[PDB]
């Protein structure tokens, strides 16, 4: 599914759209 979110780790990483 397309909605933006975003991962806060290492590496940093805007998230996937699944």
């Amino acid at each position: 599914l397309v909605r933006g979110c975003w991962t806060k780790s290492y590496p940093p990483k805007p998230c996937f759209v699944r």
